[PDB]
């Protein structure tokens, strides 16, 4: 997160921190969010050979008694996930066991009107600048949902599938490692951090959750 502030600890109890062993071996981290006791929603490009989720965290380098660390038993990448167009960057993770709902660990509701111009919030443990490490503490920033035309420089941007997030006239932005985290507008999950410019200039591109709700329901109903 760039230009944000440290979250009040545990004030965003749906937040998941993902440790990912990629197929090759090198580790990666992403954000995500709890939507059922045993399901986390995140970005598909965060898939790997194995994933562990940490719920209830604030400083991710220091365990607290609020922590629930759960192994992922199955990854469900969207079937149309496309590395050429970067479309359909969304994935459900089934946890090996159900998390316990507590004050520090809870689920995030879905919606079902947010047009360009609305102010949203995104939280994550991603890098806090181009030459900065990931943040040890959960950070959050308020970002403007932009008209899709503000992302017209991104090849293949599709307003039906994606959101354009972050005023280009300011430096505030989601950034590397915030991928998979939710964009919250009016207390509902509206987007998932997907990608952006390496040089951190907003806007960034998010997956539009509303478009995928029937797929999410399909996966949940079959589990
Ligand atoms: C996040 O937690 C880590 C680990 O406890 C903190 O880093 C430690 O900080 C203490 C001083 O407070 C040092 O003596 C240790 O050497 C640090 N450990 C490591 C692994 O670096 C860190 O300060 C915490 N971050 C915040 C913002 O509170
Ligand atoms: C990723 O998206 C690309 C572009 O839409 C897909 O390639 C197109 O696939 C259709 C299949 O009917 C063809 O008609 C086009 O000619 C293809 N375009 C190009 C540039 O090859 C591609 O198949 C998708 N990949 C996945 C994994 O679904
Ligand atoms: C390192 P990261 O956080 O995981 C992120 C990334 O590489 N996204 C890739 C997406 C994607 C989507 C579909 C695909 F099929 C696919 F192969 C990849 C990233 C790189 S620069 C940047 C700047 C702002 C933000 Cl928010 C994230 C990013």
């Amino acid at each position: 997160i760039i230009g944000g502030t440290e979250c009040k600890p545990h004030s965003r109890p749906y937040m998941a921190y993902l440790e990912i062993v990629t197929s090759n071996g090198p580790s990666k981290f992403c954000g995500g969010f709890l939507i059922r006791r045993n399901f986390v929603l995140t970005a598909a490009h965060c898939a790997g050979r194995s994933i562990t989720v940490t719920l209830g965290a604030h400083n991710i380098t220091e365990e607290e008694d609020t922590w629930q660390k759960l192994e992922v038993i199955k990854q469900f990448r969207h079937p149309k996930y496309n590395t050429s167009t970067l479309h359909h960057d969304i994935m459900l993770l089934k946890l090996k066991e159900k998390a316990s709902l507590t004050l520090a660990v809870g689920t995030l509701p879905f919606p079902s009107f947010v047009p360009p111009g609305r102010m949203c919030r995104v939280a994550g443990w991603g890098r806090t600048g181009v030459l900065k490490p990931g943040s040890d503490t959960l950070q959050e920033v308020k970002l403007r949902l932009m008209d899709p035309q503000a992302c017209s420089h991104f090849r293949d941007f599709d307003h039906n599938l994606q959101l354009c997030v972050g005023n280009p006239r300011k430096t505030k932005s989601a950034f590397k490692g915030d991928s998979g985290g939710p964009l919250l507008c009016a207390g509902a999950a509206q987007g998932i951090v997907s990608y952006g410019r390496s040089d951190a200039k907003p806007p960034a591109v998010f997956t539009r959750i509303s478009h995928y709700q029937p797929w999410i329901n399909q996966i949940l109903q079959a589990n």
